[PDB]
């Protein structure tokens, strides 16, 4: 049960500490519209050669009423990990770590959200 | 037709601070969740009767602590390693805007607040178990 | 004159704020209505404590405005005229690091209190005085 | 008596992060702004044609120096200090909630900026020139 | 030389990497106005039964008006940190990270003088109450 | 007990009650790796003429692999003070003043520790 890496790249990160899972994206030869699409979360153990799928996560590409609906929005994936660490402060879990955080993600949404309505008077959204 | 399911014990859900006009986020209901959190998470088309829910995509969080139960699902940090990586792109772009800008630190902060947790956590030698 | 008498009004004293040629008067606790003050008078600052030199008033927004209408202006209002002469600061030969914060911070508490705002709107009961 | 004056070279703020619901923020023409900035903003209700505001409130701002003009205007600050204190009486009451801390925060945080600015100034000796 | 840890404990923050040197305080028994007040950074040679001191750091004990000057300030050393990464923006190896560090220092800052003034709005100054 | 102030420099903030004592450093001309290493904090009685020392305050100058361990970082002097505020937090002394300080201080040091672990992952420490 795995899949070929290929041309696909890896997304590390100075705050990944890649200790359990590995996130890859798609070419950036394959970027359309300035940004990475189509990403994959696999098993760290995982040789560089191949990938184990974990989980497939794909964002909206092109515009909605040209090629319909075909993936995410980064404000949802936001949205579900607001929710788990709210469902994490209603637990034996509480801390302030998790405060913190949900805050940040409250203020991402936020100035995301303060983008689009800045477009929206200029009609533009 | 062959693109739905019927919404039963799933959850819209509701927040204040999501547009919600082309999509919808749905889980399990609360009675089902385990280890404290839902785990089963849909995003899916808002413009379906209430009855069923029109699927674009699965996302399935690690559910149980590792060390004890393998894994089986992606984190939290996964996901805002993939919001972060596009919001960069963006950047790197003709759209580069102070409004991503700042969404951008305020995503790497909490990575940086969930980080200090981890970091807490691995020196107590209790990192990806089930112990408060 | 130019003067009124200060009676119950009460001053708002706040060491984040200068107070060199002004000061912010309200009414007083027990005449607050709706849990808040909501006429505040600017004043020139040397003037008799027994009196108050009236520069401005600021009258706000007393009741919900379902229940109560139209009698006042909200924090939002000041607030954006706020950011907006400071914006027009950075847009000038002044242009400066502590005005860029100070936009960011003002424009982050608008975001704070529209979340209240927008919540209530999904909850219905914006504009009221339910909880 | 219409309670009820022209717009004319009145301009309009329009901001994303206002939803004008209930109420329209007026400022002077942009070509009568002295000193790089507004100074005489307006406090309207929305739903008037744009030919006309309805005024609820005036708010002036200090234009040109003390010395010369005297004091004729509200600073920044003391409008900060305003919604500071609404909000802090909101805190002690059954409206007590999460945002209007967030808002508290960050209206002291943007008082203590400005603040930050005239302290040095000071220090450097060149202040309010 | 070296001198041995004794009453001194170490000051482990996960968040500090660690990586050549330790600091160190006075043991928690002996603190005096709540808090540790001497501090010594040493080398991470693990003698566990000795410290080997890179640098002493004392904080100010007590009112100024009873003990007199006798410390350093919290806002000492952080102008310290602020005055080398300001001096790190200029130069080759300016960083968004560093600018991130001012910031947050500068705001560390604000919010310790705010205890201050609002302390001054009472007078009460250097003292127990 | 006095020393000549001579080269250094006074360290001024506003952001600085500092009203009893100043902080200097030495002299930018002799300004080493870009930055002061070298750091004193003296009392505020004394004219410009001569510094009295309350501290002395050196860092870490030139990479550690060339000159040894001859200084202090700026990770650990904000540890202390992260350490002595939280200190005050259990205590009568608690305000959320000091709260909010011992957040922004433990975000520079996350900012900061962010930098470490970029270059790690790019592969370079302390390169020139
Ligand atoms: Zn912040």
């Amino acid at each position: 049960g795995l899949v070929p890496r290929g041309s696909h790249m890896e997304i590390k990160n100075g705050l990944c500490t890649q200790k359990y899972t590995k996130v890859y994206a798609e070419d950036k030869e394959k970027w359309k519209f300035n940004a990475p699409h189509h990403f994959i979360v696999g098993k760290a153990d995982c040789e560089d050669e191949y990938i184990e799928p974990i989980e497939y996560v794909n964002f909206q590409e092109g515009p909605i009423k040209e090629y319909g609906i075909n993936g995410v929005n980064n404000e949802d994936l936001i949205l579900m990990v607001i929710t788990r660490l709210q469902a994490f402060q209603d637990s034996p879990y509480k801390c302030r770590e998790n405060a913190m955080a949900i805050t940040k993600l409250q203020e991402c949404l936020m100035w995301l959200g303060k983008r689009t309505l800045d477009r929206e008077v200029k009609g533009i959204e």
